[PDB]
């Protein structure tokens, strides 16, 4: 980092990610100890107390350069993250278009802001088993749309190219107000989730763009990309970002 | 809109001083209540929990002030801060100097890494009145050399362009290893703390330099600032910056 844009971009992601602070870590699924864990926190392996974001330093990193390469190679449209928790990514993402005075590109910020919902009949088998809801108290998820709007705020970064899709994915993503995506980010970890988006938001990718799976370590979210991928003739190289999560970059 | 640079610097004050995630303030002296109040974090009035710099918004704004006027008019020298604390100050000054690529100045990091010292029977009966040695564990003043350089390192900002001054101003001050100060921040709250300084390390304030008093509302602090000033015959105006700090620059 030497200019003003790779010093503001830097300490952007040290700050969604609380690397300055380092706060503790909820403690809950596989995790024994609070403490902070520098090479958790590197790798998005955590659920941070404070921080905005829980996707860690590489998957940050992985954002910027999927952005970056689509305003380099003059990939169109918008970027959308699916599960959004406390905003830290889609407050980074904001941050990229500001630092390069980008003004024609939107950041949809897409959640239920209740965390994650109640297993129904309708659920995969995989989602029912696993039954995240059970997990929302644990890590703090359910988050509300004034207390995003609020961290966005915080950094000087809430203005009319942020967009909020406020429900359940199958319920928004359908009928989404935008045209075109360059960046899809999916963090919502059910195969019901990643089908959702994945069937309703996948096909305005523009070719050129960036689909992120974040949760493809999830047995469930791994199965609904596959199905998805081979549904649609999809053989875009999955490359690894961490140890969870996933990208491809869309073909023609 | 908004330049790399000015992006970094807003984010920067933000991020050391807390208002990214607004941590408690400790229970201490007038401060009977622990939340956080964006007022008191503004103009530097309470004691940060987590935060890396108690001296808020506005001295941060006019330590940005000094420097970049500084920088812009071609005064010679360093940035020197007796009194850092967990250092977030000189982290910000660091970050200034890192935004327009200055590469001949230093940052000098002068505290005792111990918190207030003990007094004794040659200390000022003021100072001995006020007895701030009380107040180090109540607002978890002692903070080591070691935990500052962490710091400096979380931010990217430790380097060769950051020096650091460890013992009582007394020790350090006289044969401190800086030729030139552009910018000279005391923050040591006591008659003894701002005396030690104005007498070992003023001369060194360049003309057209800045001496920033944080604490010249406590009496023991402004008794110091008078009685040097009249000894010297400086009489370059006091400008106030908040409810706690002023500053002056030094006429030739
Ligand atoms: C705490 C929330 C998290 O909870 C777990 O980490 C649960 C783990 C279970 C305890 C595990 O079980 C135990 O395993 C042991 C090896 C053997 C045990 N023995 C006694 C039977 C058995 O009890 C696992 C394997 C259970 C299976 C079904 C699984 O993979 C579930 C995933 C749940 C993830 C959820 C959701 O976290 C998401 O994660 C993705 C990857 C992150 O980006 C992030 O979005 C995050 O959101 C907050
Ligand atoms: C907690 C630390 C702080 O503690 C106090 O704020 C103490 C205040 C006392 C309680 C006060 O007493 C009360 O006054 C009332 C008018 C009447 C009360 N009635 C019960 C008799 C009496 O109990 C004061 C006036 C006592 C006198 C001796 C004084 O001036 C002491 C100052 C100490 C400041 C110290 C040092 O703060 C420094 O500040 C500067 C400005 C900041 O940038 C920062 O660096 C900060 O350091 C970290
Ligand atoms: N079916 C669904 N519809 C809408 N939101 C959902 C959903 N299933 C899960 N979510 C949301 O998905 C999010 C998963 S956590 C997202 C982490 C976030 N990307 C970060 O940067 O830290 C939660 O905020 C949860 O409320
Ligand atoms: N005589 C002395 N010599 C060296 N350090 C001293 C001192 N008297 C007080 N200190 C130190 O002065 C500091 C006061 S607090 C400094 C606040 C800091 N500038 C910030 O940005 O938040 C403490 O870190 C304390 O250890
Ligand atoms: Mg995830
Ligand atoms: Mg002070």
């Amino acid at each position: 980092p030497s200019t003003g844009v790779e010093l503001y971009l830097d300490l952007l992601k040290r700050t969604v990610s609380n690397f300055i602070y380092q706060d503790a870590t909820h403690v809950a699924g596989l995790i024994t100890e609070a403490a902070f864990v520098e090479e958790a926190r590197e790798s998005g392996e955590d659920y941070p107390t404070v921080a905005h974001t829980m996707i860690g330093m590489k998957r940050l990193n992985n954002l910027q350069h999927c952005v970056e390469s689509a305003l380099r190679d003059g990939v169109p449209g918008d970027v959308l993250e699916t599960g959004v928790w406390r905003g830290g990514a889609c407050i980074f993402a904001r941050g990229i278009l500001k630092a390069y005075d980008v003004r024609d590109r939107t950041v949809w910020v897409a959640d239920s802001f209740q965390g994650f919902p109640k297993i129904t009949d309708d659920d995969h088998p995989m989602d029912a088993e696993m039954n995240l809801h059970q997990y929302n108290e644990a890590v703090d998820l359910p988050t509300s749309l004034a207390t995003v709007q609020r961290n966005f705020s915080r950094y000087g970064l809430l203005d009319d190219q942020v967009r909020f899709l406020p429900g359940w994915f199958k319920d928004t993503m359908p009928t989404a107000p935008f045209e075109r995506l360059a960046v899809l980010r999916m963090d919502g970890d059910s195969y019901g989730a990643t089908m959702d988006v994945l069937t309703h938001a996948y096909p305005r990718l523009s070719p050129g763009g960036f689909a992120i799976i974040d949760d493809y370590c999830i047995p469930a979210c791994r199965e609904a990309v596959h199905e998805y991928r081979d549904r649609h003739g999809i053989s875009d190289e999955i490359v690894e970002i961490d140890r969870q999560g996933v990208y491809w970059r869309r073909s023609a």
